[PDB]
């Protein structure tokens, strides 16, 4: 939303005392209350596949668990191609499920870092702005990453 | 605490592709200007052994190329050397306060940003963490910029 962001958390983004893993935890903490939505997770490119780097929703346990292979989900194409989708479907495994998605792209000018993803398991249409302010946080989670790997490692 | 006093495209443009510094820092003054309600905001970035004017609230952005400050010198330049930042307020005659606050990071001080009333008053805890903050977001806006540029 409009003025959603404190000080305290564009602050900790920025500021470089802290490690990914832990502002990651808090920035999808932050967009699952603040969008409503029931589970956000960040997958982090690395090698041919991307695995999990954040949750809200699942267990803080499965974090170094998940990978998808590149190409392999809806997650694995927003992770190769760079657009994000956003889809609603209609689910049933047999028994004598209606959800949504929002999968986003954390990337640049040259490629895709990431992927962030927004699931409840609801009927509901994301709206324009809402995928707008999920846009601004791919891009500060963007610059988190790019601050602390290259002016960490090569200064 | 620290209150909900950042937008959304004001954090964007930060950040962002091509929104460009010039612009941005712009920007940024007319924020803390408007937000602190100071008369002037000034940034003042660095070039060799002296610190040149990047951004106003407060001057006639015609003054952006022409005010060049040795390190040595001002009460800006004690914040631009020595990192750590200085505050003052002076009854001169009329009279003045100021804040005078580095940019920076572990080892190397990019710039100073400014802050004078034409009251006397002297800011508050809270004040300062506000432009603390400030100075690091001002701090990587130029260090993307130039992660991007000059290491390609
Ligand atoms: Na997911
Ligand atoms: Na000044």
């Amino acid at each position: 939303h409009l003025e959603i962001i404190s000080l305290e958390e564009i602050s900790m983004l920025v500021s470089s005392d802290f490690d990914l893993p832990e502002v990651l935890q808090h920035v999808t903490a932050k967009v699952a209350t603040q969008l409503k939505v029931s589970v956000c997770n960040i997958y982090l490119r690395e090698g041919d596949e991307v695995v999990l780097a954040a949750t809200h929703g699942f267990d803080p346990a499965f974090i170094g668990k998940i990978r998808i292979k590149i190409g392999d989900g809806i997650t694995g194409s927003v992770a190769r191609d760079g657009q994000y989708i956003s889809l609603s479907r209609a689910s049933q495994d047999p028994r004598y499920k209606y959800n949504s998605m929002l999968s986003f792209p954390i990337g640049d000018k040259k490629e895709v870092y990431g992927v962030i993803n927004l699931n409840t398991t609801s009927i509901r249409s994301f709206h324009e702005d809402e995928i707008y302010f999920v846009s601004i946080i791919a891009n500060l989670i963007l610059t988190a990453i790019k601050l602390r790997q290259q002016v960490a490692s090569s200064r």
